[PDB]
């Protein structure tokens, strides 16, 4: 066949990497300053925990219908739906600047959650469709890095944008409205860019594989059968459990970092945001380094076990060092912990893709993400309860025990 590369692909990626960013910024914006919103709305921290967890709750059941819609309708419809849903959720958030309108913020968060189901699975498909064989890996990696950067921006900005001025309600409302207006304007702009430039497919397949895929007639795939076949493979089940445990621990830590820091350090929301940003940035660095190191080594189990062990060590040291009352210690421990845990995720995802090579990669990715969402919900609930009742240390020890169980499971994996 005939294959060629078009410049538009870059734009198609860039816009995505932008509107996948904003969604991430909206996932944690409430959690990082959860105390401020708790004071403003007169609600409990469980409300902010649910604001964080609605992403997982919505993603869990809608992953497979979204995959079917993407496979049948195409990429353009999925991108349009994601961008429009994100923009609409932000606009709904704009109308939630009243102390008695928490439900409006909840509705906006639900809309962003529904957008996430379309947003999350895009990277691999966009990279395959629009980029060549020597750039597909780079395109997917930079898309995931854009999502991670959005998470980091959500960690960093809100603490500074909205100071905890509980004394005056007008100033807090003004700051919240300003943040919501900025986010909604950015989301609407990115939706306009997606509607204008996000083409369904390039004129020529970027690579021979994409040309063959286009030439080959579409064939229906039974997602239920694929899931049933995948569940048979015990090693895949173990890898799924371990990846879910790791991702859920990361999500719970991200959600409850504000509470953990506020328990010991008072009036340090900006420092908490900086700690989260350092954690996520070190996570990206570790992800890149681990990906390249895995590509060079060709070993999929020893690296996974070592990374899991180091992540558990980081979690334990963070737990036993957070109470020392030194912010530098918290910065360092969070940085190393995030490095290890966030670098684990790409390794586990690639291992799952490789081990299940006969099976469809999309179904495996969807199952991995669903397990991560469920584990994150459970871990966030348990750790929040423990922190509220017994303090951060109890929930941190619970997470450490879960990480040790994950190490055991990873050791039991065979391949
Ligand atoms: C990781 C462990 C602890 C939990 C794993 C749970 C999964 C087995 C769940 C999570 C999401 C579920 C899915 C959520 C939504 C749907 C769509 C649903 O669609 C229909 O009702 C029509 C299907 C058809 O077209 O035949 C079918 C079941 C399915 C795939 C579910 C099958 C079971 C899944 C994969
Ligand atoms: C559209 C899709 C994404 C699903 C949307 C589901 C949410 C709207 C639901 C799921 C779980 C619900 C929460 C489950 C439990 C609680 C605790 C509940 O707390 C109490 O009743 C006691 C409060 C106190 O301690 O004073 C308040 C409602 C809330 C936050 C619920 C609010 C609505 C939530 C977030
Ligand atoms: C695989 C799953 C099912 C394991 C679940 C285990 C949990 C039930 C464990 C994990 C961490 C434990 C907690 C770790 C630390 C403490 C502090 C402990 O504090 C005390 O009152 C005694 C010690 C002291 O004096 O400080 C009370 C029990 C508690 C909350 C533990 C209760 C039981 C927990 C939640
Ligand atoms: C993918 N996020 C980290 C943005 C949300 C998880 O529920």
């Amino acid at each position: 066949p005939l294959t060629a590369l078009s410049p538009r692909r870059f734009v198609v990626l860039l816009i995505f990497s932008l509107y996948s960013l904003v969604n991430a910024f909206q996932w944690i914006q409430y959690s990082i300053i959860s105390n401020v919103f708790e004071g403003f709305y007169g609600v409990t921290l469980l409300h902010i925990d649910w604001l964080s967890m609605v992403y997982m709750l919505a993603y869990v059941p809608l992953i497979f219908p979204a995959t079917w819609l993407l496979d049948t309708r195409g990429l353009r419809l999925t991108a349009l739906l994601g961008s429009g849903l994100n923009c609409l959720g932000a606009w709904i958030k704009c109308g939630s600047v009243q102390q008695h309108l928490f439900w409006v913020t909840m509705l906006g968060q639900c809309l962003c959650s529904v957008a996430q189901v379309f947003i999350l699975g895009l990277p691999s498909r966009i990279a395959s469709v629009w980029f060549g064989p020597k750039e597909v890996s780079t395109a997917c990696a930079t898309a995931v890095l854009g999502n991670q950067l959005g998470t980091a921006v959500g960690f960093l900005l809100p603490p500074v944008l909205v100071p905890n001025t509980q004394n005056d309600t007008n100033l807090l409302a003004c700051n919240i409205s300003t943040m919501f207006y900025g986010t909604s304007a950015v989301a609407t702009l990115l939706f306009i860019l997606t509607a204008i430039a996000f083409k369904e497919k390039p004129r020529y397949p970027p690579s021979q594989a994409q040309a063959a895929l286009q030439d080959s007639p579409p064939e229906e795939y039974s997602y239920k059968k694929s899931i049933r076949n995948l569940f048979k493979n015990i090693p895949f089940v173990l890898l799924l459990i371990t990846y879910g445990i790791m991702t859920g621990a990361f999500y719970s830590v991200s959600t409850l970092l504000n509470q953990m820091i506020l328990t010991y350090y008072e009036g340090e929301e900006v420092n908490a945001g900086r700690i989260g940003l350092t954690l996520v940035v070190a996570g990206m660095v570790g992800s890149i380094l681990c990906g390249l190191w895995l590509d060079y080594t060709k070993t999929y189990k020893q690296t996974t076990l070592i990374v899991y062990i180091l992540s558990f060590i980081g979690m334990v040291i963070f737990t036993f060092t957070l109470d020392l009352r030194y912010i530098i210690i918290v910065f360092v421990t969070g940085g190393v912990l995030g490095f290890f845990m966030t670098g684990y995720l790409p390794l586990g995802f690639e291992f799952a893709v490789e081990i299940t090579y006969p099976e469809s990669e999309g179904t495996s990715s969807g199952l991995l993400n669903a397990s991560a969402q469920i584990f994150g919900i459970l871990f966030t609930l348990a750790q929040g309860k423990l922190t509220s009742d017994y303090g951060p240390k109890a929930g941190n020890i619970f997470l450490c025990v879960w990480m040790f169980i994950g190490i055991i499971l990873t050791a039991l994996i065979k391949s």
